[PDB]
This record gives C-alpha cells, structure tokens and sequence, in this order.
C-alpha cells in the first residue's frame, strides 16, 4: 500500500503532466496522496493563473462575515456576523489596519503559536464564498472554472442524468481568519488554488481515521451533538493541534503559500487559518472514486447546515432512503 502513515504529499507536475487534469489527480491517488485528506501541487514555472493582480479592488464583498468566537483556546465554536458590504480594495485597507494586520513573527511556526494562542481574543472578518473566478479565460491548465463537472461525472458513472452546476468561490482572508474542522458537502474532493498574499495553514485528518474525528469533536460539543448527528456540516468548530495530539487523533498540517494548489480528498476533515490579507479560490469536483464516498456521506437534516442547489440531485439519486429527511431540513 502507497504512503501507509498517510503523510500530506507534494507534487511538481510538468507542464505536460499538467495538461490532463483527471489523470494528474489519478496518479497521484497511485502514489497514495489521498490517504492523507490533503495533497500540495506546486505548478509548473511555465504556468500562471493569470498576467497581473494589479486591477482586482473593485470587486465586491456583498456580505462580509465577523467570525466570533466562544470556548476555549483550543476548543471553540465561531459565528458569522453579517457586515456591511464592501469592495476587495476596502477589505484589503481593512485586513492592513492595526486593528487587524498580522502580528511581528520569526516564522511560520511562531505564528502558529500566537494564532492558537490567542485566535478566540479576536473577531477577524472573512469575504467567503463569493461566487467568481480570478483565472483568465486563457489559461487552459487548472483553470478552477473550466473542470468537468460533478453532475457529468454522475452523469458518466452512473447513466443517470441531473439538474445543476458547479462554480468556483472565491475567499478573500485576513490573519486569525479561520475554516472550522469540516469534510465536503456529499464527501467531495475540493481544490483550492492560493491567488495571491499571505499563506493558509491547514490541518486534515486521514480519511481512514475520520470517525475518530467525529467521536472526539461528539465529546468536546456535547450539546451540539445532541442537537444534530451530523453536526460538523455546520461548520463551526475548532480543535486545536495541542488538543487533537492529547487525545490521540491521527493528523498532519501544512502551510500553502500564494501560487499553490491543495487538493482535499472525499472525507479528508480539514480545518485552517489565513497569515494574512490573501485571496484564495476553490471548487467541488467529483472522480470516479468518489461515487462510493457520495453513497454513505454523513447528512445534516437539523436544518442548520443548508446548501446550494445542487445537492439536491446527489441526496435522491445516491442516498434515496435518506432523501426525505434531509430534504425537510433544507425547507
Ligand atoms: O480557504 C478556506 O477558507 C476554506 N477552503 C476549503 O475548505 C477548501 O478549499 O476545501
Ligand atoms: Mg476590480
Ligand atoms: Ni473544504
Ligand atoms: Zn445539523
């Protein structure tokens, strides 16, 4: 068996190798990177997203999210606050002000440090989850919003055909901005490609490990946990690296930095902070070794987690027992 302690892998694609999207990410999983949750693809010195990032300040924040915390240092939840909109030049002013920039620090781990140390002190702002692309038309290569589609796949795999799209989000992050412990929506992969700024630091949990996740989060959020059986897809909580060692759960980390691709695999857990002012893009995508992990995802049906349009079709046509339930959650 490829990569047994399930260690995060690199990889540095040719620009050959980077023509075949499909099949990059089929070789990889041959050299065992999904075991992981998560996997780094360094581009080609050939490639680039795009020319320049010199013309993107008007864009539009529509609603701006304050991510309070409550809890512990190592053990919290966090809330969105809506704000008041706002333009990417705006929130870069903003991210830069004393209020909010990123503290002096020798390096990556002493931020690290200092972010878990005092992450629940502050309430940084996040523009996440804004429909759009920063990749030029041009770009033929990893472009997050020209891949073949999760209902294509279904649509290949399985001979059923369904309603629905599929397009990329763009993040805009400020240091202390945080991703709670979270899987995908249906178990899908995800990719997320780090435009420009400061870094991202990640954490993930081995697929094969992911229950040990969930029993542990069940214990640290009780009340939560009665409240829902599937209440990570809330997306609200946190747990330390400290806590995750002292409790024996398997994990690995690491830091993506501006030009760089992660990949999360179906039912890698991951959680993350941003370092600084930065711009990140990511999409949803499906292969053929995801149809399995679709059929048993865990759903929320509390009706807190609520999603887009498309997970319609992949609940009826994958989980058709479970259809019903989960549907009443979503009205
Ligand atoms: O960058 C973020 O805030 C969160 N991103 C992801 O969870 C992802 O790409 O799967
Ligand atoms: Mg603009
Ligand atoms: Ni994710
Ligand atoms: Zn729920």
């Amino acid at each position: 068996a490829q990569n047994p302690n399930c260690n995060i892998m690199i990889f540095h694609p040719t620009k050959e190798e980077f023509n075949d999207f499909d099949k990059y990410i089929a070789y990889m999983e041959s050299q065992g990177a999904h075991r992981a949750g998560l996997a780094k693809i360094i581009p080609p010195k050939e490639w680039k997203a795009r020319e320049t990032y010199d013309n993107i300040s008007e864009i539009l924040i529509a609603t701006p999210l304050q991510q309070v915390a409550s809890g512990r240092a190592g053990v919290f939840t966090q809330y969105h606050k809506k704000k008041k909109a706002m333009t990417v030049g705006e929130y870069r002013h903003l991210a830069n002000s004393k209020k909010y920039q990123t503290p002096p620090h020798q390096n990556f781990e002493d931020l690290e440090r200092k972010y878990w140390k005092n992450r629940i002190y502050n309430s940084p702002i996040y523009g996440a989850d804004i429909s759009g692309s920063l990749f030029d038309e041009n770009t033929k290569q990893w472009n997050l919003g020209h891949l073949g589609t999760i209902q294509d796949l279904l649509e290949k795999e399985c001979g059923v055909v369904i309603e629905g799209v599929n397009t990329p989000y763009l993040y805009f992050g400020m240091w202390k901005t945080t991703f709670a412990w979270h899987t995908e929506d249906m178990d899908l992969y995800s990719i997320n490609y780090l435009h420009l700024g400061e870094p991202k630091t990640w954490y993930v949990v081995p697929p094969e490990h992911g229950q040990r996740l969930e029993r542990l989060a069940r214990e640290l959020f009780p009340g939560s946990s009665r409240g829902c059986g599937a209440f990570l897809r809330h997306k609200v909580a946190l747990i330390s690296p400290t806590v995750l060692k002292e409790n024996g759960i398997p994990f690995n980390r690491i830091t993506q930095e501006a030009g760089e691709f992660m990949v999360t695999f179906p039912y890698g857990y991951h959680a993350g902070f941003n370092h600084g002012f930065n711009c990140a893009e990511a999409i949803n995508f499906a292969t053929p070794r995801w149809i399995d992990y679709g059929k048993m995802a865990s759903q929320c049906s509390c009706g807190e987690a609520r999603v887009t349009f498309s997970m319609d079709a992949f609940v009826r046509i994958l989980q058709p027992e479970r259809y019903d339930l989960w549907k009443r959650g979503q009205d």
